[PDB]
């Protein structure tokens, strides 16, 4: 069985469940209760030494880090579900690639800063840094200047197919969007219409109820 | 023929170099002028709208992102050369993945400023920002202890294998052991066995000489 360890709401666990519709696969959600700091107790550090969530149990195998378990599960079930990584189209598998290393390498480092203040940092007595938040409100921008400009030659960020690349860009943009720098993502047509696609895609539509509330 | 773009003395395009040399391939090094911008000017820009090295030309197929560029050549060339990603054994390739991850959330976000700060700051006509580099040294270090304690455990970051997350630690790490905070491998005596054993790979040696003035 397909075990994942972690919450419904956390950005990193909806990362792969979105994943595992996709796939169409079966599996169970273990909670980990962050409140309670398991996710930093000796069992959890044993399937994750950084002492966070996910992690993935599949048999004698643990995984961790959210792209290397979608990676896996998108790699290990070519030919179910839906055709996330490209396995008959070399040019389109090398593409994914391309946009996938972006999300991680310029995409996330920029929306992660400012999901952590209007998300994280309240749960960790602070207020929202709003300096934190408009500097990178800036970075993202460019970074989705360059995406306006992909999306209007292609539908979606690999080509004209959706692939693993949009995927993983579903859950900080989803809790972007419940803030003022939605902003960023609504004022760029080609990126609004891009969103509005894929995170009305049916295997995101019932990850998204988790996120809620 | 493979065709990559970039400089000897990057980091990213030594990323590159050291894959192309453990999986034995020949390839066209096409020089870009960073010094004299070439890489912000519209030619480069159809390459990489992102307007940074490097960037990688295969007959028609044209990719950029060091990580993407090395995933795809070792991925297409799995079955000849080094075996970087483990294409005979799903369970050590699954685990590849969960450190290529670690090196791309965890290792590089702390150790680019600081190369950053010693190596690019006198370049913009500044003094190494101190407060930077020991914030991301402190970081950085954070990360090493996991490694120290995963080192003790198997000879690599994956397993008991060298693979493409070994791999893609190298050039940054190169250029980390040239300045003072080289201590923060030095003093995690598995960490330091590690690098030293890492760098001295033939397929590295060959890159490191191109890194060195
Ligand atoms: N690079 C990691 C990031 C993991 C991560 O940020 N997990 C968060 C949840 S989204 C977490 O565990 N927070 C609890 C904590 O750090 O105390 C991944 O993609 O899996
Ligand atoms: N995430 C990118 C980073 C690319 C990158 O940082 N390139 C540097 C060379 S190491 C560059 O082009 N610097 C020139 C500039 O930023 O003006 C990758 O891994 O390829």
């Amino acid at each position: 069985v397909l075990k994942l360890y972690g919450a419904p709401m956390s950005t990193c666990t909806s990362r792969v469940l979105t994943c595992l519709h996709e796939k169409n696969l079966d599996f169970e959600l273990v909670p980990v209760d962050l409140f309670a700091g398991e996710h930093k107790q000796p069992p959890f550090l044993a399937k994750n030494p950084f002492g966070q969530i996910p992690a993935l149990e599949e048999d004698d195998l643990t995984l961790f880090e959210s792209r290397a378990i979608t990676s896996y599960i998108a790699e290990k079930f070519k030919g179910t579900g839906y055709d996330l990584i490209r396995h008959e189209n070399l040019k389109e598998a090398a593409s994914v690639k391309v946009w996938t290393e972006v999300e991680s390498h310029r995409y996330n480092p920029a929306i992660a800063p400012i999901v952590f203040q209007f998300m994280v940092a309240p749960l960790r007595g602070n207020s929202p840094d709003q300096t934190i938040i408009d500097d990178n409100v800036e970075k993202l921008g460019k970074v989705l200047d360059i995406y306006e400009a992909k999306l209007s030659s292609t539908k979606y960020l690999a080509g004209d197919f959706y692939s693993l690349a949009d995927l993983h860009h579903l859950p900080y943009t989803y809790y972007l969007m419940k803030t003022p720098a939605a902003s960023v993502v609504n004022e760029r047509p080609h990126v609004k219409a891009w969103w509005e696609d894929i995170s009305s895609r049916p295997a995101f539509k019932k990850v998204a109820e988790g996120m809620n509330f």
